């Protein structure tokens, strides 16, 4: 069967379609008009975008398809290196890090991070408790402060102290600026790109300089903490028997911050947006938080008892998965969906927001925010809900992100009533991840002691 394809621009094929502020949202609108699969060509490049559960279930077959590094993540690799996210599955350091790091990211390993997550969540609550009557909350901005600080604390026992400042830590500043440059190179040898190829190097330096010092500092001290750095400095891969070397440990810490901060911040921001736009759902979630969070400080077990809050987060991830696409390649020649022959090496993109709007899986009301869709998670078919990727290349931080977001949203709902005082119109800014730009609320304290 012949594959649909969106509009072309002569010798540029489809490439100008992504020369836009909102490429994923453009790709979603194309999927709306062309259907479950469409070909996307560029000068010397071909990929196929998948939007249906019927095809994505095959793409998630790890015997047939492996993770591909997209063009963007090849540029990210210039400072993320061969950390988990930007390494190929067949690279020795991927499987080593995967085996060493998976125990540090278990649902059960969250018990050790809980106290430091509470540390940063308390700072967030206290900041909002301390706002004056006339004042409002910049939601993604504060969620990003929380998630970056939480990864820094739980990751390598480092305090970015984001709630003490307006201009971020020089590391954070230079990371985002480096991520920006990596993104900008998507639409670009020529000597006009000489200053862009000089500033990139400076941002890589500050990130490398500080994390390497931290690792050197910890090796010299020999101190043992509850962070991922300790586990990485003492872990051994059961298969090779080898530990990670210091350079790869550096890339892993850079990777935790790239991979975790924007997605989790976006999730919290989208979750609060849907709550203020659905007051009946907010009330049901607030009643749960009040019922369950009976102590001044949330316990690890209390966070696990926040069932509805977790459903709220999963429904937010259904509508706006904050890492909205992943890339695959065919391991061998194969036929997709019984009608699309693929050659070894052919690339696929999974368009996750469109998968999550497949009316054959979720029903006709896919645009509605309904947390009750997740009452029984086992009813959802295989590969129908994939906000954390697929298989052995799935998000290693899934339990970390969901524990942090359930804790923080639980505390938010316990301690404040929220007002959508501007009747905010959703505006989704796209970097490599999604976030509701300009989202803003008020929050009136329920005056509950906190500690
Ligand atoms: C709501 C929050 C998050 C979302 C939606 C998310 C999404 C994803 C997705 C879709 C992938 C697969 C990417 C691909 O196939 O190319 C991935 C991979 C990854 N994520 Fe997350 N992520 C989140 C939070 C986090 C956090 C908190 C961490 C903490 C370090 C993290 C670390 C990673 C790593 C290391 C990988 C690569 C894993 C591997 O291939 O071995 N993520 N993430």
């Amino acid at each position: 069967k012949k594959m649909p394809q969106p509009k072309t621009f002569g010798e540029l094929k489809n490439l100008p379609l992504l020369n836009t502020d909102k490429p994923v949202q453009a790709l979603m609108k194309i999927a709306d008009e062309l259907g479950e699969i469409f070909k996307f060509e560029a000068p010397g490049r071909v990929t196929r975008y998948l939007s249906s559960q019927r095809l994505i279930k095959e793409a998630c077959d790890e015997s047939r398809f492996d993770k591909n590094l997209s063009q963007a993540y090849k540029f990210v690799r210039d400072f993320a290196g061969d950390g988990l996210g930007t390494s190929w599955t067949h690279e020795k350091n991927w499987k080593k890090a995967h085996n060493i790091l998976l125990p540090s990211f278990s649902q059960q390993a969250m018990k050790g991070y809980h106290a430091m997550m509470v540390d940063i969540a308390v700072q967030l609550v206290q900041k909002w408790e301390r706002l004056n009557a006339d004042e409002h909350i910049e939601v993604p901005e504060d969620m990003t402060r929380l998630t970056l600080d939480t990864i820094g604390l739980c990751g390598f026992n480092y305090r970015f102290n984001s709630f003490y400042r307006d201009q971020p830590h020089p590391f954070i500043t230079s990371m985002v600026r480096a991520l920006d440059e990596a993104m900008n190179k998507l639409q670009r040898d020529d000597p006009a790109y000489d200053e862009n190829k000089r500033q990139f190097q400076e941002d890589i330096k500050v990130m490398n300089d500080l994390v390497d010092k931290i690792i050197a500092d910890r090796k010299a001290s020999g101190e043992q903490s509850d962070d991922l750095l300790t586990h990485m400095l003492n872990g051994k891969d059961p298969e090779t028997g080898e530990p990670l070397d210091d350079e790869n440990i550096r890339y892993q810490i850079i990777t935790f911050l790239i991979a975790g901060h924007e997605t989790t911040s976006g999730l919290l921001s989208f979750a609060l947006y849907f709550l203020v736009k659905n007051p009946h759902v907010l009330q049901k979630a607030a009643e749960e938080a009040a019922r369950v969070l009976v102590d001044p400080v949330p316990s690890y077990k209390q966070v696990k008892q926040l069932k509805y809050v977790g459903m709220v987060l999963n429904e937010a991830l259904r509508l706006w998965p904050t890492a909205p696409a992943f890339s695959l390649y065919a391991k061998e020649d194969t036929v997709l969906g019984g009608e699309y022959p693929l050659e070894k090496g052919d690339e696929l993109m999974v368009l996750i927001p469109q998968l999550h709007r497949d009316k054959t899986i979720w029903g006709d009301d896919v645009e509605e925010f309904r947390p009750e869709r997740f009452e029984n998670p086992s009813a959802i078919p295989q590969h129908a809900f994939k906000p954390f990727g697929n298989g052995q290349r799935a998000c290693i931080g899934q339990q970390f992100a969901l524990h942090e977001a359930t804790l923080v949203l639980g505390m938010m709902l316990k301690h404040f009533d929220f007002e959508d005082h501007t009747n905010y119109e959703l505006d989704i800014k796209e970097t490599l991840k999604l976030k509701p730009e300009g989202f803003v609320v008020k929050a009136k304290s329920k005056k509950i002691p906190l500690g």
